[PDB]
């Protein structure tokens, strides 16, 4: 219903900060959790800009607009928010600054971006209820429902007035990012993770892989959307944990809004079931998470702390099951 913009007050106070000597070092590594610097988390987002991007790859005015605005596009919901976003952005910065030359100043720009917006206006309902409840996002919106949206919601932020920081690009650099950014936020959509990982993998094994070619490019960087996406499993344990209560919180609740509506969900979303919760991780690590992990090191041998990182988590998941749990403390 329509799109927020961001308070004179808000974006004037985000041009003036800056981030404390000691993140500067944490902050370029995989495992950083922006957790507990709230406060922070606008102006960490314009730091790795300036890091990775240059300080004048965006009028600053226009920069401060679009995140500010961005922020309070993101909805009170106890996963897909604000957090999320700027921790999906940061997953994608570490990458980055660790592969730097590997992709152009338009696909970094964008992907930074992208990661930022790719929940953007997030219902905390997944495709499967928008389609099984013939919400109207699912008939206009047939395949990848929520993200085509989320791209959509973008776009009406970039067409904001004073918040559009690509208009200095040429009409057919213009053209190209919105394309990084639509195929980067399609490619969060988890349906499509299935092939495409089997694709690459497949590439990568019998070495047809070749980022010079645009089709194999787009797929690399679709693993690494959902590499970021998913960073929630290659924090430290602690971390991984109140994350997922997180997740969890968010699918319970969709879950009771189908029982009200007459329908039994599934397991993952079901309270009374918690149960059933470490086993579901686990099959989650096992078909998702790892391989998600294991191809993107093959194919970019930088980004391996985070697949070492899943495997740690993995291991935890199943020191709980063997019922080995520590407090946690929620
Ligand atoms: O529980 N899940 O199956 C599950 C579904 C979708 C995204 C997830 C991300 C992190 C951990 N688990 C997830
Ligand atoms: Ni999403
Ligand atoms: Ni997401």
């Amino acid at each position: 219903a329509g799109t927020s913009i961001c308070t004179s007050e808000e974006w004037q106070g985000l041009m003036q900060f800056t981030l404390p000597v000691r993140l500067c070092k944490e902050i370029e590594l995989f495992h950083f959790d922006i957790g507990p610097f709230e406060n922070m988390w606008p102006g960490i987002f314009v730091y790795m800009v300036h890091r990775s991007c240059g300080t004048s790859c965006f009028e600053l005015e226009k920069l401060c607009r679009f995140i500010m605005s961005v922020k309070k596009n993101y909805r009170r919901v106890p996963y897909h928010n604000w957090k999320h976003a700027v921790t999906v952005a940061h997953c994608m910065y570490a990458i980055l600054q660790n592969n730097h030359t590997l992709f152009t100043d338009l696909e970094r720009k964008g992907l930074l971006i992208a990661c930022l917006c790719h929940d953007l206006d997030h219902r905390g309902f997944s495709n499967s209820y928008l389609q099984k409840f013939d919400h109207p996002l699912a008939a206009l919106y047939s395949t990848s429902t929520m993200e085509q949206h989320h791209f959509s919601q973008t776009v009406s932020i970039l067409q904001l007035e004073g918040h559009n920081i690509f208009s200095t690009l040429s009409s057919s650099e213009y053209e190209q990012v919105l394309e990084i950014i639509r195929k980067a936020i399609i490619a969060t959509d988890l349906a499509l993770y299935f092939g495409n990982r089997k694709q690459l993998e497949e590439m990568y094994q019998t070495g047809s892989l070749n980022l010079n070619n645009q089709s194999h490019r787009d797929r690399v960087i679709g693993l690494m959307m959902t590499a970021c996406d998913l960073c929630s499993v290659t924090k430290l344990w602690p971390v991984t944990k109140l994350t997922a209560n997180d997740i969890y919180a968010e699918f319970w609740a969709e879950g009771d809004e189908m029982k009200k509506l007459g329908i039994q969900p599934i397991p993952m979303m079901d309270r009374d079931k918690k149960d059933e919760v470490p086993q579901g991780q686990l099959g989650f690590y096992n078909a998702v998470a790892i391989p998600c992990y294991t191809t993107l090191t093959q194919i970019l041998p930088p980004t391996e702390p985070l697949l070492k990182a899943c495997r740690d988590n993995l291991s935890q998941w199943e020191k709980v099951i063997r019922g080995e749990e520590t407090a946690t403390w929620i």
